[PDB]
């Protein structure tokens, strides 16, 4: 009876196995755009993905991860609110059963159809497992998805999903370029938070882009054909794998833009 997103194992239950669920810097949050403060000291975000070496895509039973070789400084995030260099380890999404929900962060209570998380670890801690034990261990670049025109840079991901329909399936996924998932603008909001999935560790500097990307209804429909279950188990679609907004508590959200 492990954690998941259902009535009996979903977000309202997680605190029993992971008491930090009720902690002081939990994610996601609602981004109140009028309360967020413009911070002219914030730097432009530096996203240097030219040498990203994607390796594999995995259905882990909660979402799917596009994994990267993080054994060298090849795909790194710096600048913005960050001190030092953070290396890309994986990306994944959270999405809904319907276009009106799916994002984890919200903007003035608006829910997007999905949310992309590009997960990076601080190179001062040497790898991911050590980084997650530190309050400045991770930086996640969060990007909202709305349904409209297709995102051509997403299609290579969509087309491999048939091969990882079920939990524990992986496929080689090389030469994928995550630059094709970004939006024009790197304007962002930032705040200190946590993993949005168990173990919910309070180790993340969140960097949420203001500009969503557009994906087509056909693209998100293919996300919703995935399975939480492993092969030869009763079908439970892959949908609504999002944690709701958590209390902001004693935090300030800062904006990079006026
Ligand atoms: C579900 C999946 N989670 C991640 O891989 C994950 C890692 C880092 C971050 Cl920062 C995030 S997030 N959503 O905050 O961006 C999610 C998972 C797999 C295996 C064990 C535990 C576990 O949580
Ligand atoms: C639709 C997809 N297209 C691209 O990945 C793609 C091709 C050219 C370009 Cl320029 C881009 S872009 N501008 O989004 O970075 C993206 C695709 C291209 C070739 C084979 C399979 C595919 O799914
Ligand atoms: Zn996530």
């Amino acid at each position: 009876h492990h954690w998941g997103y259902g009535k009996h194992n979903g977000p309202e239950h997680w605190h029993k196995d992971f008491p930090i669920a009720k902690g002081e810097r939990q994610s996601p949050v609602d981004i109140d755009t009028h309360t967020a403060k413009y911070d002219p000291s914030l730097k432009p975000l530096s996203v240097s993905y030219d040498q990203a070496t994607s390796l594999r895509i995995l259905n882990n039973g909660h979402a799917f991860n596009v994994e990267f070789d993080d054994s060298q400084d090849k795909a790194v995030l710096k600048g913005g609110p960050l001190d030092g260099t953070y290396r890309l380890i994986q990306f994944h999404f959270h999405w809904g059963s319907l276009d009106g929900q799916g994002s984890e962060h919200t903007v003035d209570k608006k829910k997007y159809a999905a949310e992309l998380h590009l997960v990076h670890w601080n190179t001062k801690y040497g790898d991911f497992g050590k980084a997650v034990q530190q309050p400045d261990g991770l930086a996640v670049l969060g990007i909202f998805l709305k349904v409209g025109s297709a995102k051509p840079g997403l299609q290579k991901v969509v087309d491999v999903l048939d091969s990882i329909k079920t939990k524990g399936k992986s496929a080689d996924f090389t030469n994928f370029d995550p630059r094709g998932l970004l939006p024009e603008s790197l304007d962002y909001w930032t705040y200190p938070g946590s993993l949005t999935t168990p173990p919910l560790l309070e180790c993340v500097t969140w960097i949420v882009l203001k500009e969503p990307i557009s994906v087509s209804s056909e693209q998100v429909l293919k996300f919703r054909k995935l399975n939480f279950n492993g092969e030869g188990e009763p079908e439970e679609l892959m949908v609504d794998n999002w944690r709701p907004a958590q209390p902001l508590k004693n935090r300030q959200i800062k904006a990079s833009f006026k």
